[PDB]
């Protein structure tokens, strides 16, 4: 997993290396700061939607820990020798991000179905096919990135299969959204449409980072990839969670829940 990724192939100047480390540690503070927000505001959510904010708290920490682990692993592996940071130990890899995706993605999707006001049979059903679709996407994508150094052909083929799941996944998401927004309260039938387009954008940065080894196989591609993941993380997890929370609170007010009615006031 360490020799299979392109990061183990290049030396990095002090600028490139300190910039990556600063990206990873910044994502930590952003997520753990967001955690405190999602934690505090969960009281302003009616019980019907409160799980939606608790799932954001889980994502914030699941991502913050992996990011924090990525930073420490980033430093342990490289040592400044003769004007450039050089690989010293095989401990860094992007594979740990994919494991973070197996957990955060089901949490990001489940809280979307909760603000849409699904329940019972359809919730457990729609939730089962989206996760198995996301898992199939994450796994096929994990196998392909194991060849981002040896077999680029395999990366493409596995990337194609992973994209097949991605398309099917979003098709189910969009279908459920536009077939259930009329049920949403407080005027959130418009906000949920915006969250969807936020989804379609942020989630599409990952496959672009997945392909950086194919069109920019250099140290500046390693920096571009992490910069892409950083933009994607902050949008698919933080901003996405803020919109989900705003929707959760808004409907809580419309339903007559006072802590949300006084919070928005
Ligand atoms: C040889 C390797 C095997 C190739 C196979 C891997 C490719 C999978 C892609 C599409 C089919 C799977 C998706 C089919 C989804 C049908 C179920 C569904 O979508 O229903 C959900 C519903 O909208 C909510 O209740
Ligand atoms: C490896 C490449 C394989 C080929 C893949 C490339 C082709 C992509 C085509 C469509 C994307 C669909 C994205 C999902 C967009 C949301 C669709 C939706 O919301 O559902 C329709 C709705 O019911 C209407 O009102
Ligand atoms: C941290 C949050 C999320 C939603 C991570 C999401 C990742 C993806 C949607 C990755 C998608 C890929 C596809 C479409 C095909 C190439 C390989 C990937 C797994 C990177
Ligand atoms: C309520 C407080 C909100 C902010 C959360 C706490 C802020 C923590 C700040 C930095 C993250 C700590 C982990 C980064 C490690 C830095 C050293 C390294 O490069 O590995
Ligand atoms: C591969 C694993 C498939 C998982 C299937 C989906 C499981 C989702 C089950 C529900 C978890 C969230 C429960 C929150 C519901 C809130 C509504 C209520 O309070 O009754
Ligand atoms: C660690 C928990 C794993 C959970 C797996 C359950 C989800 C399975 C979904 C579809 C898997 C499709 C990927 C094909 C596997 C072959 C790739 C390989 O050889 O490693
Ligand atoms: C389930 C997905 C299986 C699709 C096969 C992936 C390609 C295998 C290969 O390139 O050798
Ligand atoms: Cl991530």
């Amino acid at each position: 997993n360490s020799m299979k990724n392109i990061e183990s192939l290049f030396d990095y100047s002090a600028g490139q290396f300190e910039f990556i480390d600063h990206l990873l540690t910044m994502g930590v503070g952003v997520h753990f700061a967001a955690l405190i927000f999602f934690l505090v505001v969960s009281q302003f959510v009616a019980p019907k939607y409160r799980i939606a904010t608790a799932l954001s708290c889980i994502v914030m920490v699941s991502a913050g820990l992996i990011l924090n682990s990525q930073a420490v692993m980033w430093t342990d592996a490289y040592a400044y020798v003769d004007g450039s940071y050089q690989l010293q130990d095989l401990t860094f890899s992007n594979g740990y991000r994919y494991v973070n995706w197996m957990a955060t993605i089901p949490c990001l999707l489940l809280q979307l179905l909760i603000v849409l006001n699904l329940k019972g049979k359809e919730l457990f059903s729609t939730a089962t096919w989206l996760i198995l679709a996301a898992w199939g996407m994450i796994i096929t994508g994990y196998v392909g990135q194991l060849y981002e150094v040896d077999d680029i052909a395999q990366l493409m083929i596995w990337g194609a299969v992973s994209t097949a799941f991605f398309v099917v996944m979003n098709w189910i998401v969009g279908t459920k959204i536009f077939k259930n927004r009329a049920t949403m309260l407080g005027g959130t039938d418009s906000t949920i449409t915006k969250v969807f387009w936020l989804m379609m954008f942020a989630w599409t940065l990952y496959p672009i980072a997945y392909l950086v080894p194919a069109f920019m196989n250099n140290a500046d591609g390693v920096v571009l990839r992490q910069l892409l993941f950083t933009i994607a993380d902050i949008s698919s997890k933080v901003i996405y969670g803020l919109m989900i929370t705003y929707i959760a609170i808004q409907q809580s007010a419309a339903a007559g829940y006072v802590p949300a009615q006084q919070a928005l006031g």
